[PDB]
């Protein structure tokens, strides 16, 4: 029913997502760093500061704005970001409490948020969580896609990691639903837990993906999860500037002094 | 020589080094086929930032001649005189240079032991239970540790397969159980890292060395603080096995993942 009177690519055989430039699926898995801002101050402050770091991908996280309910306000902090950080592909997440976030919004507030972002412009991919139920993911999915924007959509487990068989279905499903980048996140129990994530990064990867995958087991524990990404299959990765935006995430800095050693001849 | 073991504390020391705890240690390979180049070898490597130095004897020309062997050893003792030294006879078999027989094998590690300059033995599992058990007890009445070996260079055994040999390695005696295997798939080094935590909890009062070899497993010589393996051997020139890199980059990211 979106009718019309950015841009970016995606290979299905070669299994990447081009956004500004930036080629995911490709050689070293790309760095996203989250921003945290509560008020346009702060939003400002800081994507003034994160651009002196070495990212890939910047990730506004919107659940941590204090008037993400004000369109006007989501829209002035969108602007600001892209106006500061011109050269990098902004993706726009609003994380819900249950899924590791800092607020709650209804469903109908989460998808009209979304394409919101989406009509404004100024953001190159959105973050759509999968627990927002098939009919509206496919349709705000569609809505994107009508717009250029590429979607990410993500999946968590923070209490526990699910058999690798059910962590390959979500991603599967995810794929089905049409995101260009299927992610997941799950908490390990055990060190066996981040064997167990790997594993399913490993079997979606060689037997399913035509598409880039972003994986990680949360917590110290599972660290090498977030580091291991050439080897096992997950694309990018999350790194902290000065606070982390999820457990287990190392610094920015040493995030990429470990994927280019890992990547060398 | 005199090192020390706690079963309760799952470590191994060895001259003020503690094996089983913080950081994983570095190994480094020497490779020297002469006396001469032996001494070359452990002039460049004295800088190195490593904590155990591995002599790989199968790469010495003079191997069944005892007082070369003993003057190599003695040379290498001068000039690297406060880190431990391995003794290590690699067999053809388990990727060495030369071979020996049994009694070779067997006659070369006990004069190793002997000759107070070694602080441990390599010692290969499959050189038969009973001559490598009395070889464990004999090494420990001189004071000297021993590191009990396998290896697998064409595929990476099932994880519980694994697991046997290490407790196989710990009931014949071995200080420290070592395996090393090859992935043939990115499941394989998985597999390698399943057996050694699955090893770890369940089995080891002890440390153990694991390692998924070649460029696919190298995130298991990286890894070891999490997953379980107490050591992890990096390369100052030349690699001593496939998928080792150089020892700085090897500290920097323990250190990172210790942090
Ligand atoms: C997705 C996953 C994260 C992580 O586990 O590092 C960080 C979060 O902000 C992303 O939305
Ligand atoms: C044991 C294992 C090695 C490795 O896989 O790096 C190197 C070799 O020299 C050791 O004896
Ligand atoms: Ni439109």
């Amino acid at each position: 029913m979106h009718h019309h009177h950015n841009l970016y690519f995606q290979s299905n055989a070669m299994k990447t997502v081009t956004v500004r430039d930036l080629v995911v699926g490709e050689g070293a898995p790309k760095i996203i760093v989250s921003l945290m801002g509560k008020t346009i101050t702060d939003v400002k402050s800081e994507a003034l500061a994160y651009r002196e770091a070495d990212f890939d991908i910047l990730e506004w996280r919107v659940d941590h704005f204090a008037n993400v309910t004000t369109a006007e306000s989501v829209l002035e902090a969108a602007g600001a970001i892209r106006e500061i950080i011109t050269d990098k592909p902004l993706l726009f997440t609003f994380r819900s409490a249950k899924a590791g976030g800092e607020q709650a919004l209804t469903t109908g507030q989460y998808i009209d948020l979304n394409r919101a972002a989406v009509d404004s412009g100024l953001v190159d991919m959105i973050d759509l969580e999968l627990f927002t139920g098939d009919d509206e993911v496919k349709a705000t999915v569609g809505y994107a896609h009508q717009h250029n924007v590429a979607v990410i959509m993500s999946n968590h487990d923070f209490h526990k990691t699910p058999a690798a068989e059910e962590i390959v279905q979500r991603l599967r499903k995810m794929q089905e639903l049409g995101a260009d980048i299927p992610k997941i996140a799950v908490m390990p129990q055990t060190k066996a837990d981040v064997l167990t994530l790997l594993t399913a990064t490993v079997e979606m990867q060689e037997r399913y993906a035509d598409r880039p995958i972003i994986t990680m087991s949360m917590s110290k524990t599972g660290v090498i999860s977030r580091l291991a990404g050439e080897v096992f299959g997950s694309a990018a990765t999350f790194g902290a500037v000065k606070k982390a935006s999820a457990p287990g995430q190392i610094s920015v800095a040493d995030l990429r002094t470990v994927l280019t050693i890992l990547h060398q001849a």
